[PDB]
């Protein structure tokens, strides 16, 4: 256990909560600043394969998380001119017993409160209103300034402040890398929702240049829709690209069923789709970069949270561990291990990844192909998911 | 039988021999008109599926043929980059079963040598170094002019005058379809390739803008090689467009096995490919088109010619048939039957050519998909030919 450990988290979205949730578990003293003046996420889906379900399930939240969250039967995917089922992937008791948990979809607002409860419930002192300036080595300590003025010493510090992190800057320069793809959102009352067949899956409708993807939220009352489409302004260097006024143009070659989709989306924001190239070191000093300050995905894989919330089972487990016999002196290796473990996992789900909304995208004779190529798989293998769904951090 | 009847044949490559052949086995008076002043084919190979090899053993002459070819035991896809075999079509005697015949190669030269010669043998009347200026119908007879300033009458004509026929004209304005593509042949001895290993196999190795195909003919005697690639000249209007300046380049991200290849192939001329949207009317009158006049493909089912030889079948059966009971009066209806027949044939092989050349010739994620449909696919199926190797014109 960590009980005579200091950990401080810059950073409290889906990350830096589970962070928080799995340390504090373990006994550690942890304080976390958040930049928002209240802990928050966006009122829509997100999926959380067993991948992350199992991790949830160790903390004792997945039974809480689960009774406001929607259990999908498959995985569909469409083709997004013709609406034909292309292949399902099976999400039933022959899955779960596999992956050990299941593959579940729920609000990000709710999954994240979640989290926040129960870290604090666990003893972990959450702050908000408070930005992270720096975040420098002494010695054996961390010292973290914060923007009210104040330092701060730790044991390590976590650098969980996202696609845009700041304190990725002390280890690398690099930038967001454009996808030139645009997400947007809507969440619809289900009855309000006009469908000529009721949803009980995730249901993914890829098509040139474009998906759509829907499945039902809150026990079946809502229904989550999401348009991700190629952005012609971007590729003209509009600074703010992917705006809605492309969205009519960018489904017009596809299926009824996908173009009345877009009705029901929010078109007051939406997400212009970056990731970053992968990297291997990830510590500087006493601070690990984890979560999206780490490795930033294209959404594809469905696996961004996951992956923040998997850095979080590994760094909890590795420093007790650890910690226990070695104390603070320790914590160096331990980063180190964590580093380790998880960058070749979370960096081949980046490019797996990219090469995944590709295959999605793709048309003509390409699309074709695919086409064939889903339809003709061996549905009981598992090769193509095991990869994802079937790791884990446990030595 | 077509005793009393009269055709005359405007070209005699592989096509008008053939019809030559076919139709004076039925008894009919065939007079044959070829521009070049000697019978003659490129001393390269080319490949005669089932669906051509059952039409030449019908007219006696595939025992014959066969005795100079070579008999591969499978056609070997295979990625240009890597060398990697993706699939294998078998060619053995569960094959031969289904589809009536053998799949071979041998020289272009011989088999329409051996076509020549057996019509001589049958009875048709051929001709070197005569132009066909024109053809007519007036009343129930073609009448053709030839470049001697003499005319011919007869029950019908065809039009068998190649990609660049001019006889098509009195049916349709268009023009070639540029594919822009070029490929190269070259037959070495076999001994004196340099292989890694031997080949006793149609092998076609597919990459990004590109392919090679090899295989041994003269009974393994002598290895025929032919690149395909994309050329950059054709994009940007080079009139003579594919020239040898291109091959290395066009190749250079290839494969040693298949870069290697490129030194045999003969550099002093090359075919442009081009082919035509598919028409659906052939005949003028008592003119019919045949052959690449009619239907000229890109060779990627490697068909052009089988195509030739299926339409000569068509015509002398179907022509026997009905000209026995309703004499010359009947040619119109005759080839109205086999024009509706053929029609439908051969430009589906036109059109899903097409789209089989861009199958091969796939980059990036397509590629990565079009690959692993190749090695996934149920080998035991014949679901992806049957349409070509197991159509039949017989009724
Ligand atoms: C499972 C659904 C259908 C996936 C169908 C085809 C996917 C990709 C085809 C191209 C990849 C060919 C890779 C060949 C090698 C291979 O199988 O490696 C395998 C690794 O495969 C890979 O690493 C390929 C991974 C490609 C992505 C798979 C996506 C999984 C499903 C994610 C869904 C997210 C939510 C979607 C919401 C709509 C290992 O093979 P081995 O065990 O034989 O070695
Ligand atoms: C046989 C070798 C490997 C071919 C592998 C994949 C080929 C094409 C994949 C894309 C086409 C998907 C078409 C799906 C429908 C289908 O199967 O239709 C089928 C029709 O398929 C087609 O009509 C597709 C035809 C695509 C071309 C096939 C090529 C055959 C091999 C020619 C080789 C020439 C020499 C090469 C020298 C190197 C009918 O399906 P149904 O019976 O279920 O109805
Ligand atoms: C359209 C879309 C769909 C997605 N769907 C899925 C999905 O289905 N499943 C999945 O698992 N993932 C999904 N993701 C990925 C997932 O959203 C992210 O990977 C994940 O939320 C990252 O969490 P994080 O805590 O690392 O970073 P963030 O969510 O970015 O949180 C960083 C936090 O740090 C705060 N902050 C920033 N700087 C400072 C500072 N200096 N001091 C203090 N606080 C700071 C911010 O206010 C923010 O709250 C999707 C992403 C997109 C764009
Ligand atoms: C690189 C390549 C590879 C190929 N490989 C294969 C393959 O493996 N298998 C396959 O089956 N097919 C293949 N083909 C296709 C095949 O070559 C052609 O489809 C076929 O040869 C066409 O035969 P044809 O008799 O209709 O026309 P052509 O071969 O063009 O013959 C037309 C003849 O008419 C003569 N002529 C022209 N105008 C006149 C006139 N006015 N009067 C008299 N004579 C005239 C010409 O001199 C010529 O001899 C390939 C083609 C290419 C380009
Ligand atoms: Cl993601
Ligand atoms: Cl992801
Ligand atoms: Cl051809
Ligand atoms: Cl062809």
């Amino acid at each position: 256990n960590l009980q005579d450990a200091r950990i401080i988290i810059a950073g409290g979205g889906i990350g830096g909560a589970a962070n928080a949730l799995a340390l504090a578990q373990k006994g550690a003293n942890v304080t976390l600043f958040e930049r928002a003046s209240e802990f928050g996420e966006v009122g829509a889906g997100l999926q959380v394969g067993p991948h992350g379900a199992r991790i949830l399930d160790s903390w004792g939240v997945l039974d809480d998380v689960l009774s406001r969250a929607f259990l999908p039967k498959n995985i569909v995917f469409r083709d997004a001119i013709t609406a034909e089922v292309l292949t399902k992937i099976d999400l039933g008791s022959e899955f779960r017993g596999r992956y050990g948990g299941p593959y579940f979809v729920t609000h990000r607002s709710d999954l994240h409160a979640t989290l926040v409860d129960a870290a604090r419930a666990a003893g972990a002192e959450l702050h908000t209103g408070v930005t992270v300036t720096d975040v420098i080595t002494e010695g054996d300590k961390a010292i973290v300034s914060t923007d009210d003025g104040r330092t701060h010493e730790a044991d390590i510090a976590l650098g969980m402040d996202g696609l845009k992190s700041r304190l990725r800057e002390k280890i690398s320069g690099d930038e967001p890398v454009s996808s030139g793809y645009a997400a947007y959102r809507g969440t619809t009352p289900y009855r309000d929702v006009e469908l000529d067949e009721d949803i009980e899956d995730v249901v993914g409708y890829i098509g040139p240049r474009c998906h759509f993807i829907q499945y039902p939220l809150r026990g079946g009352e809502m229904l989550n829709q999401v348009a991700v489409f190629e952005s012609p302004g971007f590729k003209n260097g509009i600074e703010n690209w992917g705006g809605p006024e492309e969205l009519e143009q960018a489904y017009a070659h596809c299926h009824e069923n996908v173009r009345r989709g877009i009705d029901y989306l929010w078109k007051d924001r939406w997400w212009p789709m970056y990731d970053r190239e992968p990297i291997e070191n990830w510590v500087d000093g006493r601070m690990i970069l984890l979560g999206d300050a780490a490795h930033p995905p294209l959404q594809y894989l469905a696996s961004g949270a996951v992956m923040a919330i998997e850095d979080a089972k590994c760094l909890a487990d590795y420093a007790a561990e650890d910690f226990s016999t070695g104390g603070n002196s320790a914590w160096p290796q331990i980063l180190k291990e964590v580093n380790t473990e998880r960058a070749p996992r979370c960096n081949r789900i980046l490019t797996t990844g990219r090469m995944w909304g590709e295959l999605w995208h793709l048309d003509g004779t390409a699309r074709i192909a695919r086409n064939e190529l889903f339809r003709t798989r061996d549905t009981s293998s598992y090769k193509y998911t095991d990869w994802l769904w079937g790791y884990s951090s446990d030595r």
